[PDB]
């Protein structure tokens, strides 16, 4: 649909493929000028170490920022997510 | 400054909670006569994600219990090495992009 919709999808699809990611829980993406600022929360194994989760988050950043054009900023954070949790990604576009 | 005083008390309260290796970042602003705060703590890199979440919740409880009129407190965690003696930052700025965290 919209360019914002397209960018969201590409961000999600790129992140979902990164080893260690158990789904994207949340993506906030809004326009800052003609660029896009994005904050996302990924799911990870609760038994990963903090250091392992940091690795996965950085790997998502690299995958997204390498591929996708005009990202003003991308913050990836991680929370525990259980196997069995089939919740789809949630989107928002407002300031916080 | 009451905002300065509240910041200091938030830092000292959080640094005492088991599992916390210092406060890395505190953002605090007024919402009416209350205070909204976002905080990043340091934790052991070898803690599990779940353990770090526990410590974060414990910091929330310790800060909100002690300090009056906190509208909201979000606490997030980042790996931090022993030896890192960097003092807390109260900058209002976004984090760097090699700086990623565990939240909620």
């Amino acid at each position: 649909g919209s360019h914002m919709e397209a960018v969201q999808n590409r961000i999600v699809e790129a992140a979902e493929r990164v080893p260690g990611v158990r789904g994207v829980i949340h993506l906030r993406a809004r326009y800052v000028g003609q660029d896009i600022a994005a904050d996302m929360i990924i799911g990870v194994d609760p038994e990963n170490t903090v250091e392992q989760a940091h690795e996965i988050c950085e790997a998502v950043q690299a995958a997204v920022c390498g591929k996708i054009r005009r990202i003003e900023s991308l913050h990836v954070s991680a929370e525990a997510r259980e196997i069995g949790d089939t919740t789809k990604p949630s989107f928002s576009d407002q300031p916080l």
